């Protein structure tokens, strides 16, 4: 009834930096080879879309951005072997294409055909999906959520379980996976450690979530919004400190009450001054230092490298390090059989076309995820 | 003769920045409690000594230097239970007490005990055995070793084995190890990987013995002085790049000649441009940079964050990051049993007496290592 044709939907488009999301009809082309169309249910408001308004994130506009999702395939192109229509899928914004380097190494999960090192807002043959007003959008890291319907390249799709609750599983399409992979697979915190976490929205409480899963002793939530603590310590953070209430930089505080510097420390927020921090408050000759939140554009951070050669260890991942489409199915059937919990994550709902208010939750520190309904 | 009385003896006294050492007579007291006094037998010169001249390195003056060396017990204080009269030994300029966190973690060798994060060039209890002209001298990382005879804490000697030849395992005492180890136990080079070190003198070197024990397929050697490429190959270097020779940044030809990146880099220079481009040049998903060498004093360098975001890991490590009294005699005895060459290292073998011109030697590009015999 929709296969091979244009769709007209509703999405919103995001015409120029720093203003509203705009509501309104777009065409939604049929997926070519190798493509999947996907009806959306649930999208989750993460902070890296509220980068792409702040011009903190760069990416071609206009874009239809949106990435954190979960959805039911319309239908497919021709050649696609992994998801057919009717399926239960999460859109994958680190794809998994399988063949090159990255994805053949055992740790590696940043496959090489990408759309965040060089931002290209576009399908991987280049092209658009998408048309607003008679004009080509963009598309965001090959999955454009914000949109009852997008289209998707294969590499960029995972099927899951068909009994999943969209409006939660969403989360593992960023957020949660994110944040719970930090923890436990990229730094591989051990059990009976000290952790700290910088920042503790959405993505620091999967932090926290995975830290505890892993068997910290003392899990060290620091946020400037005493308003999160609550939630932190729901998860498992068993102590809570907000910098500004210190006469001393929060480095040498965590150094004190960690009686010489924690074993892992994470930066979740997204600020040059607080990556340089989280590693500094890890112990300088065995700590482990991970950076996940995202720094603003082309800047460089200044940092004195005697605090790596005592023998520190410093890194960053994507996404958890998760290998996309091999994790995100078996991540949900985890979720199914409760091994982990979603709900603490969920503050808000709202519909779709509220998703301007949604953005206004996120930017008042009211909320840790919205999930919007379509 | 000597035990419990002073002794007046010949060293290389340092009274200045950027002068000469001065070879004259100082007076070295017998040891104290848990110290021990040990007559020289030879040393070498590393760049971390002519860091000291130079200044890139603070450190107390007046100071007698040398850290790099192996010699003979003369005598022991009370209560020294590791060390007799007649050992052989190699002093630790990372010590090993056993005690403190660090001592006690599976990973850690930066000791808590060290001298290095906040240098006082003392003995372990604030003071100095040393006199000359009349005045105190300082130590050096609590071993100072340009002396026929110096006094080291028991934490910071190792006894080796008594048929060691002495005039080749003082370089155990710090570059071979620390190149070795920051190979084999801070990176983990793997089978079949692609390793970058950058610069190719006595720590350099002894990377690339770790990168080829490891079972590296590929090993590229990178000085600016060519005259170092012939002695990289010999030791297991598969090819050699000088940056001078290329148009381009050498983190972009590493990246091409690796298709993409390398698996391990090193820096064994010294400067914050190349520790920059180390980490860059080993691939953005999975690549592992190690810091070897000893940035100039104070100064912070500049590098994106994204460059870790991607997933690279960027560590550092002292002495390669072998805990130290517990590795060196195996380290020694992994010689005596033909595990690792160490003649390679050695382009020069002088008299004490001629260490200036050991310096010049290292300072004019000639030399890899020199040993001063006593
Ligand atoms: N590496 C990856 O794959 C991913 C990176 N991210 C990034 O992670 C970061 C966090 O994302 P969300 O949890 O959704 O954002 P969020 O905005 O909900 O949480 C950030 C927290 O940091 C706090 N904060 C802000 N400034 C602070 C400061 N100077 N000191 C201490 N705390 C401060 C805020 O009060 C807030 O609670 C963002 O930068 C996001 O773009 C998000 C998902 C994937
Ligand atoms: N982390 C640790 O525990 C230790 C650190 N070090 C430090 O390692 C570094 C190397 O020590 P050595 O091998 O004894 O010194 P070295 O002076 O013999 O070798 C340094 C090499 O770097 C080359 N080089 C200089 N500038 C270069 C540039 N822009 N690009 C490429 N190559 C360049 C030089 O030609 C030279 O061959 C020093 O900084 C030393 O202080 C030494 C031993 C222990
Ligand atoms: O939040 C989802 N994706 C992020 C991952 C880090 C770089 C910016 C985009
Ligand atoms: O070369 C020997 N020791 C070095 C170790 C790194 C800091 C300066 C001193
Ligand atoms: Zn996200
Ligand atoms: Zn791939
Ligand atoms: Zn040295
Ligand atoms: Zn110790």
């Amino acid at each position: 009834s929709t296969a091979g044709k244009v769709i007209k939907c509703k999405a919103a488009v995001l015409w120029e930096e720093k203003k509203p999301f705009s509501i309104e009809e777009v065409e939604v082309a049929p997926p070519k080879a190798h493509e999947v169309r996907i009806k959306m249910v649930a999208t989750g408001i993460c902070r890296s879309d509220d980068h792409v308004v702040s011009g903190t994130l760069v990416t071609p506009l206009p874009v239809i951005a949106g990435h954190e999702a979960a959805g039911i395939v319309e239908s497919i192109g021709e050649g696609v072997t992994t998801v057919r229509p009717g399926d239960k899928v999460i859109p994958l914004y680190t794809p998994q294409c399988g063949k090159c380097r990255v994805c053949k190494h055992p740790e590696g999960n940043f496959c090489l055909k990408n759309d965040l090192s060089m931002p290209r807002g576009t399908m991987q043959d280049g092209t658009s999906r998408f048309t607003c007003r008679g004009k080509p959008i963009h598309h965001f890291l090959g999955t454009s959520t914000f949109s009852q319907y997008t289209v998707v390249d294969e590499i960029s799709v995972a099927k899951i379980d068909a009994a999943s609750p969209l409006e939660k599983v969403c989360l593992i399409g960023c957020g949660f996976s994110t944040g719970y992979g930090s923890a436990v697979k990229v730094a591989k915190v051990t059990q009976g450690s000290t952790c700290a976490v910088f920042g503790l929205g959405g993505v620091g409480l999967s932090v926290i979530m995975g830290c505890k899963a892993a068997g910290a002793a003392r899990i060290i939530g620091v946020d400037i919004n005493k308003d999160k603590f609550a939630k932190a310590k729901e998860v498992g953070a068993t102590e809570c400190v907000n910098p500004q209430d210190y006469k001393k930089p929060i480095q040498e505080v965590l150094t004190e009450m960690s009686n010489g510097g924690v074993d892992f420390s994470f930066e979740v927020i997204g600020r040059l001054d607080t990556m340089v921090t989280a590693l500094s408050c890890c112990q300088e000759a065995y700590g482990v230092s991970v950076i996940v939140g995202v720094p603003p554009d082309s800047q460089n951070l200044s940092m004195n490298p005697m605090l790596l050669l005592s023998g520190r260890t410093w890194k960053g991942a994507i996404f958890g390090g998760f290998k996309s489409k091999d994790s995100v199915p078996k991540l949900v059937a985890d979720f199914m059989a409760k091994k982990f919990a979603l709900d603490p994550l969920i503050t808000h709902v709202l519909p779709f076309e509220k998703i301007n208010e949604g953005f206004d939750l996120l930017r008042s520190g009211e909320s840790i995820r919205t999930i919007l309904t379509f």
